[PDB]
DNA sequence: GGTCTAAACGTCGTA
DNA sequence: CAAATGCTCCTATACGACGTTTAGAC
DNA sequence: TAGGAGCATTT
């Protein structure tokens, strides 16, 4: 059974909290207002959707170009708040959840169906994710944002969350440049790395703290590198062998592994060996079928 | 000087 | 009835993931 | 992915 932080790491990376706000004839506000909880993957990951649906005893789960499951009644989202209440996230998405919580009980209360009530949504909406779009703007002008919490000097909670994110946003890949200055003309380096935009560097430094390793890269968005040979054998993998990696990525993982054990047994530094890396690489992330 | 690891630096396409 | 929400399709860019060059240990 | 918008159906 998975765990309710793996559960909560995965939506940090992954996840989106939405406000729908579309004109309607029929409300007395001239308005529809209704929230939204929501994650994708990708089809070939269904199976982990049912995971946290067979946790939450909750969700609507679809499949089509995407795989997703989705929160969108009173009660589901309501099963949500509470988990997220007791589970809270750790991303820059705990403001959006806020946000996104404030609005639910405000529609939870029917406050809503009033000019007063949607107004306050949308200073809500105005902050949430990608903010007001300019038809919105256009009906409601002057409307003045809501707070935005910033989230800063939040602890890993715990190590399986690590491994949802990770799950979510991380990436395991060789990396093979050439070089002439080696013997078999390409350098191999085996790679770990997470990756995310300019605004939880505090989070990532927590990261490096907690797993011992990897530097910071700025390129928009920061990276985490791992990029040292036993860090990689004698940090990174003894954690996610005990915290583990959900999802096609794991198989990714898998393959990633076994081609550092080929690395720290210099088999990377023959001709034949470095063919059999290229090949596996092949097989590996995006070029997996 | 040769070989190598680590990582700083560069950057494209679809999920 | 209109309020809630079931259900489906649309858009495009934060992402992952791939490549090269440099500092320097041995 | 991430975030989005809106018609159809149920309550």
């Amino acid at each position: 059974n998975i765990s309710p932080w793996t559960i909560t790491g995965f939506a940090d990376a992954d996840s989106s909290f939405m406000l729908t706000v579309s004109k309607d004839s029929k409300r007395n506000t001239g308005w529809s207002v209704r929230p939204r909880f929501r994650i994708g993957l990708h089809n070939k990951d269904v199976t982990i959707l049912k995971s946290i649906r067979e946790y939450l005893g909750a969700g609507i789960i679809t499949s089509d170009i995407d795989a997703r499951i989705r929160f969108e009644s009173l009660k589901e989202l309501e099963v949500v708040i509470n988990h997220f209440d007791k589970y809270p996230l750790i991303t820059q998405k705990r403001a959006d959840y806020l946000l996104f919580k404030k609005a639910f009980y405000l529609i939870k209360n029917k406050e809503h169906l009033t000019e007063e009530g949607l107004n306050q949504i949308l200073t809500l909406k105005a902050s949430l994710n990608l903010g007001l779009s300019e038809e919105l703007k256009e009906a409601f002008p002057n409307t003045i944002p809501a707070e935005r919490l910033l989230v800063t000097g939040q602890e890993i909670p715990d190590s399986n969350w690590v491994a949802g994110f990770t799950a979510g946003e991380g990436s395991f890949y060789i990396r093979i440049a050439k070089n002439s200055t080696l013997k078999t003309g390409y350098q191999v380096q085996s790679v770990f790395q997470i990756t995310q935009d300019t605004r939880d560097i505090e989070l990532m430094k927590n990261l490096i703290s907690y797993l011992n390793c990897g530097n910071i890269r700025i390129r928009t968005c920061v990276d985490l590198v791992v990029t040292n040979l036993n860090d990689i054998k004698e940090k990174i993998i003894p954690f996610f062998n005990k915290n583990h990696i959900i999802g096609v990525k794991l198989q990714d993982y898998r393959d990633w592994c076994k081609v550092v054990t080929l690395i720290d047994n210099k088999e990377h530094l023959t001709s034949e060996g470095l063919e059999k890396i290229q090949k596996i690489k092949e097989g590996m992330n995006r070029g997996r079928s």
